[PDB]
Parts: C-alpha cells; structure tokens; sequence
C-alpha cells in the first residue's frame, strides 16, 4: 500500500511510526489534495482553489531558508512558490464577476509586494527583516485564504 509502513521490524519507542497508540496516528508522509483527480478530470476554476491554498502553504514555509541562512537561494525559490500561485489565482478570479473579484487580486497583489520585500531582505543578508518580512507575508496568505474559501 502507499502507506508509511515496512516489511522488517518497526523503529522502537512510539510515535513517528503509524500506529494507533494515541487516537492521532500523528504519521502519513505525504498529504495529496486531490492526487489522480488532475488526469481524470479537467483542472475547474474552483478546483484551482485547492491548489492555491496549497501552493500558498509553501511561502508560509519559507521561515526555514532563515535557518538556513539562503541567500542566493530564495531570491529565485520564493519566486517559484509564487508563479505557481499566481497561475493558480489567476484561474480562481476567472470564475467570478471582474468587478467584485478586484478585491482578492489586490490582495493578490500586495501580498507579492510583502515577497519582494523578503527576496531583498535575503539578499542584503538580514534574518531580522527576513522574519519582519516574513510576519507580513503569512497575513498576507492568511487574507488571500480566506477569499478562497
């Protein structure tokens, strides 16, 4: 099965195995939104909402390049999060009058104002205006969530 499991013998002490030894298995290795559903189906404007959210997550995670202290990196990972996302959004906003959706593109639009400010934030070497930067953009994506309710 595609499960966290092994054919030999379990890790020893409990927890970070499946196992039903509290009433939260607390394990499963991957969380797939809609796995197969995107070669069976069509990819729908509402759907692309499902997928936003979860591209959003991924800039939420971004606290760990200041760990990592990656400069050079981020600059161009960030960016990635973010087109993937963008494309996403783009989609949502489609399904909806122009005039009233305005509202989550602005939002749309400032939070990738709060990513710029990260990106320079990493390249002039600053973790404390990384995680002021950083503050900012998990609002930011809380906001844009939120609409894509």
């Amino acid at each position: 099965e595609a499960r966290p499991i092994v054919v030999g013998p379990p890790p020893p002490l409990s927890g970070g195995l499946p196992g039903t030894e509290n009433s939260d298995q607390a394990r499963d290795g991957t969380l797939p939104y809609t796995k197969d559903r995107f070669y069976l189906q069509p990819l729908p404007p509402t759907e692309a909402a499902q997928r936003a959210k979860v591209s959003a997550s991924e800039i939420l995670n971004v606290k760990q390049f200041i760990d990592r202290k990656a400069w050079p990196s981020l600059q161009n990972d960030l960016r990635l999060r973010a087109s993937y996302l963008r494309y996403d959004l783009k989609t949502v906003i489609s399904a909806k009058p122009k005039d009233e959706k305005k509202s989550l593109q602005e939002l749309t639009s400032k939070l990738f104002s709060s990513i710029d400010n990260l990106d320079h934030a990493a390249k002039i070497k600053s973790p404390t205006e990384a995680e002021k930067y950083y503050g900012q953009t998990v609002s930011n994506i809380n906001e844009v969530l939120a609409k894509l309710g």
